[PDB]
DNA sequence: GGATTACACCCAAGACACCAGGCACGAGACAGAAAAACACAACGAAAACGGCCACCACCC
């Protein structure tokens, strides 16, 4: 970041294609690359089913997971979540309101509030819930399959 | 007119003496920096923002 190149043969080359330009800082502040690192600068450079996955988008951001299915566009994967819901208590939400989760229970939500469909896969409001857990189409940005360091909750549950 | 004879001296060999180029070291005043400059108390007053992108949204 901040950093831009443009591979000319001459200093006043570069001068020039970097002039008339304000998103640049006025120094001509260039440095030379080795021959070894004129490829390290162009560089391109873990998602597997099953895999222990935590979320970061809308309301069920901070969750942790597992993926599901992926789709063939290869933008969208499925995934395992334990449902924050709230039963109908006071449907008449964000990130910080949110209640604590709890795996689906099909007997509450009976009760207080739910199409059945097969034995543990209950779509409820546009949700997939199987075997109690929730199920949903979740955006590949919107998960984290990398670097996700369990914590005391996820041992006690996962 | 060259050698030869008779002879004056004097100057180079030999002993012990000297100059200035640069080189190590003082310090030099410049400047340039910092860096601190009363006690106690009372009152009122205003106090971060851009773009981000799911999500609700509207007409299509």
């Amino acid at each position: 970041k901040g950093h831009v190149y443009i591979e000319a043969r001459k200093a006043e080359a570069i001068n020039d294609a970097l002039k008339g330009n304000v998103n640049v800082f006025s120094n001509n502040s260039k440095f030379l690359v080795g021959i070894v690192e004129y490829k390290d600068l162009l560089r391109p450079v873990k998602l597997t089913r099953g895999s222990y996955v935590r979320v970061k988008n809308g309301k069920f951001k901070g969750d942790l997971a597992q993926v599901d299915e992926v789709l063939e566009n290869g933008l969208e994967a499925r995934l395992k979540l334990v449902p924050r819901l709230d039963y109908g208590k006071d449907l008449s939400y964000t990130s910080k309101f949110r209640p604590a989760q709890r795996l689906f229970s099909e007997a509450e939500a009976r009760v207080h509030e739910i199409r059945r469909d097969r034995d543990g896969f209950v779509t409820y409001g546009g949700e997939e819930y199987y075997e109690g857990f929730l199920y949903k189409t979740f955006r590949l940005q919107n998960l984290i399959v990398n670097s996700i360091n369990p914590t005391l909750n996820e041992l006690s549950l996962f």
